[PDB]
């Protein structure tokens, strides 16, 4: 990933003196109060391709706050990719939901802690989208995959072109230990930072819907059909170690298991 500033690829669309531009826009800060939170868009919506960012999460207490980074589609039936990044009292874990949208349905949450500290320095968060699979990677660690199984009948992200979005906006009622610890007002303005900013995705209009160098491009290639054994290694110990919440070995909600578990290694 190559980084490029802010407003080569993304425009603001709400509370415009919350976003704080710093070198050229080649670092972002979004602030966070009890009257506003913030957030951005890409200005091209993409079908396929490679979406990184490097953030750095609210420090101290961001109890109630998430920050979250995802693509969506925009008509109804949407497809939607989701980082959302839960903060917590001082001292104590962010949580990283995943979540992944296919003609409008969701419910495909998972939970983890990170190895590090996410307000302590910039890293990566990206997101590969082919025909393929979707994977989550933090840094260079895939936490999730969810590969294309249309020949099982479960839909995927395959035809519907999405932006690129971020936000920090309070969530009370659920972010923090179910929605038991509050917002602490007199601790604002939360901030998360933001660099890179990059996009390198198949171009396709809301109108025209297409992009004309598809399936030609690097993401397309053979080594990106799956992940290597290497890969699945750093997922399963995400798995075993840092994961506190996963929707595909929830058997109390998912009594008959999501057909993509098995490919993806979620189980
Ligand atoms: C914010 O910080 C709190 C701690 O202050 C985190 O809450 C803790 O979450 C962990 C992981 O879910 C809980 O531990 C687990 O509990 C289950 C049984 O309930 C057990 O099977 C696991 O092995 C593990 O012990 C822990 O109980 C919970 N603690 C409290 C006080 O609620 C929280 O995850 C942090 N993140 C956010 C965004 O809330």
């Amino acid at each position: 990933p190559v980084d490029v500033a802010f407003g080569r690829n993304y425009v603001p669309t709400w509370a415009f003196d919350h976003i704080k531009y710093f070198n050229g826009g080649n670092e972002i800060q979004l602030h966070l109060d009890k009257y506003t939170g913030t957030g951005f868009q890409s200005k091209g919506s993409y079908l396929f391709g490679h979406f990184s960012m490097q953030m750095k999460l609210v420090p101290g207490d961001s109890a109630g706050t998430v920050t979250a980074f995802y693509l969506s589609s925009q008509n109804s039936e949407h497809d939607e990719i989701d980082f959302e990044f839960l903060g917590n009292r001082t001292g104590q874990p962010y949580i990283l939901q995943t979540n992944v949208f296919t003609g409008g349905k969701g419910d495909r949450e998972q939970r983890i802690y990170l190895w590090f500290d996410p307000t302590k320095e910039f890293h990566y968060y990206s997101v590969l989208w082919n025909m393929y699979m979707i994977v989550f990677l933090v840094d260079d660690v895939p936490i999730r995959v969810f590969k294309n199984c249309k020949d099982l009948g479960v839909k995927f992200p395959f035809n519907q072109p999405m932006k690129i979005y971020s936000s920090l906006w309070n969530a009370d009622d659920w972010a923090t230990r179910g929605g038991l610890e509050k917002t602490d007002w007199s601790k604002a303005p939360f901030i998360a930072s933001y660099r890179s900013f990059h996009i390198d995705g198949c171009e396709a209009s809301v109108e025209a819907k297409f992009c004309a160098t598809q399936g030609a491009r690097w993401w397309d290639q053979k080594e990106f059909q799956d992940l290597d054994a290497f890969q699945y290694r750093r997922l399963s110990w995400v798995r075993q170690k840092y994961t506190i919440y996963n929707y595909c070995t929830d058997r109390s909600r998912y009594p008959s298991m999501p057909p993509e578990c098995k490919r993806d290694r979620d189980i």
